[PDB]
């Protein structure tokens, strides 16, 4: 009678598909490397591999400041110097040693390749590395960070991924069976995302929040 | 042919502003879930249909509130009901703030509404008796006449707080970038952020269901 009950045990049984509630489960906090493309027309080193720039840093600074105080267990990023450079800015304020894990790079581009950027419609997939090896290699890499990161001594184990926009969004995408286009965002730079997992489940918890940036100035966000 | 650095960094400028991003007079609507009423709260004071927050509902508004506090905020909405009220007031408080009210904010119209039993249905499959781009569409409205209301920053983002319900959200969420009920397939946790980058009529979705600030709170809390 009254159909509460009835409310409440479905919302219980949602709130438990997209694991909250549910003991066991980790999270994964994508974050999208800071800024490197300021200066590229003038950079002096390997274009495709910059560090940070002056903007970069001062992003890097509030996302490091935003996660000092949350439980943090481990650090991991792509090879690239931009993420690098990122991934130590959090793991300093945790003192974590930044673990590398190739599988975390950036799509394969056009320009990796020697050809010319094209601006692609809305759908139209625009890299050569095709949609399915990115999201594999991905997901491989996001449970291999989760295995390689010990329980924590209480509450939920948390490790923090420093990878690279579109390789992050396929991967996101992927993992609600979307294909490239549907999940339609780019995501800001120093952005969070968190994945919540448990055994083979991996859940889209939360998407691209860079409000670390808000009251930051303009030259900055 | 030679260096493709200018190439690049001309389609990344394309795709940015195409997504509002690097662009001037852009504005930003932060869509945030309501706290627990439901998850937390022994007994029913009220209408059960719409509760009070919960001990730990106000907990998690308190967090969401010091989390804002620093952002610089121009105005804040909420749905009607009484949790997403007390939400928004947490959060308006520390602006100064008058927490100004749109019914079409309100929830999906549930089962539970229409005084029926509710069903956990498969994945893909609406569970709702509101047509959902009718809920697309009054969300769009309320959020659209919002940013109206909103006097203009005087200086930086012009940013309004709407305080509203996961369904809802979800759905308006999902109309924004052409998607229906399922393939977005998220639950916004309670007090989440989600923020919209708005510019001349365009809404694009920048970012989706951040609690963040619940992550270093007492596991009660979560
Ligand atoms: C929503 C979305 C659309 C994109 N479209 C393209 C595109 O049409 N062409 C391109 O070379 N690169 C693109 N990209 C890649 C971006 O322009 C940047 O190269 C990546 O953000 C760099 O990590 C797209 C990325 C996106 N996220
Ligand atoms: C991804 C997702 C799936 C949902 N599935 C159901 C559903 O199958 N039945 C229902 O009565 N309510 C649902 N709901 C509604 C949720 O249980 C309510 O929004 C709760 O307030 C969220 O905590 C769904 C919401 C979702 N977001």
């Amino acid at each position: 009678s009254d159909g509460r009950e009835s409310f409440l045990e479905v919302m219980r049984s949602v709130y438990e598909r997209y694991l909250v509630g549910v003991p066991g489960v980790s999270e994964v906090w994508l974050i999208r490397h800071a800024d490197s493309y300021t200066g590229l027309e003038d950079y002096d080193g390997d274009p495709r591999d910059p560090a940070l720039s002056e903007k970069g840093r001062a992003q890097a600074r509030l996302l490091a400041a935003r996660l000092a105080g949350v439980p943090l267990h481990g650090v991991w990023a792509s090879g690239a110097h931009r993420a690098q450079q990122t991934a130590s800015a959090v793991a300093a304020e945790h003192g974590l040693r930044v673990r590398t894990d190739a599988r975390l790079r950036e799509v394969r581009t056009n320009w990796d390749d020697g050809r010319p950027s094209e601006l692609k419609p809305h759908g139209v997939y625009p890299f050569p590395e095709p949609e399915k090896e990115v999201a594999e290699r991905m997901r491989t890499a996001v449970t291999a960070a989760v295995a390689a990161t010990p329980p924590a001594p209480d509450g939920t184990t948390r490790v923090a991924v420093v990878g690279h926009d579109s390789a992050l969004v396929i991967l996101m995408g992927s993992l609600m069976n979307l294909g490239w286009g549907q999940l339609d965002m780019i995501l800001p730079l120093t952005s969070v995302s968190v994945l919540a997992v448990k055994d083979e489940r991996m859940v889209v918890r939360s998407i691209g929040d860079a409000t670390h940036l808000a009251a930051a100035p303009s030259d900055v966000i």
